[PDB]
């Protein structure tokens, strides 16, 4: 996160890291069982870090589960981006507190204007690298879809949204993939992708998770 503040221990309780030796990509627990995250996050071999601030540090309230199994979406296309979404189930259920919970899905799409919350663990920089080892938070809006489409033309996808700031300064990047774009108390985004990060006129783009609701629901309902 670029232009974001600290989020505080424990804040943000369905944030989760996912690591394969390290942090490599954020998530968003939706119940005991399940994270959400991005496709292009996909690899064998994670641990799922839930209850995290400073994930270089054991500070008490930590809950390390590996996955059982990994479900990319079927449609994704990794050249395009398009439908970057998936699922992942722990082993064994987290055990839920104050400080590790779900977040919900979403009953409607959100509107442009809607405030949400972004967070992760990646770049805070946008030239050179600074990886913080505690969770970074943003504020920002949903931008409209012809903004959207007017900053990367050819590119958005009814699946796609851009969030953020066109002046700059202010945006997700590499590190916080996969992670949870919060609104009103429902998931309603997915860190994907973007030009460089916090760059003029080129905002955060995050998967549209309210198009995927009926799929994540029968793919936890039979897996
Ligand atoms: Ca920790």
């Amino acid at each position: 996160i670029v232009g974001g503040y600290t989020c505080g221990a424990n804040t943000v309780p369905y944030q989760v890291s996912l690591n394969s030796g390290y942090h490599f990509c954020g998530g968003s627990l939706i119940n005991s069982q399940w994270v959400v995250s991005a496709a292009h996050c996909y690899k064998s071999g994670i641990q799922v870090r839930l209850g995290e601030d400073n994930i270089n540090v054991v500070e008490g309230n930590e809950q390390f589960i590996s996955a059982s199994k990994s479900i990319v979406h079927p449609s994704y296309n990794s050249n395009t981006l398009n439908n970057d979404i998936m699922l992942i189930k722990l082993k064994s259920a987290a055990s839920l507190n104050s400080r590790v919970a779900s977040i919900s899905l979403p009953t409607s799409c959100a509107s442009a204007g809607t405030q949400c919350l972004i967070s992760g663990w990646g770049n805070t920089k946008s030239s050179g690298t600074s990886y913080p080892d505690v969770l970074k938070c943003l504020k920002a809006p949903i931008l409209s879809d012809s903004s959207c489409k007017s900053a990367y033309p050819g590119q958005i996808t009814s699946n796609m949204f851009c969030a953020g700031y066109l002046e700059g300064g202010k945006d997700s990047c590499q590190g916080d993939s996969g992670g949870p774009v919060v609104c009103s108390g429902k998931l309603q985004g997915i860190v994907s992708w973007g030009s460089g990060c916090a760059q003029k006129n080129k905002p955060g783009v995050y998967t549209k998770v309210c198009n995927y609701v009926s799929w994540i629901k029968q793919t936890i309902a039979s897996n």
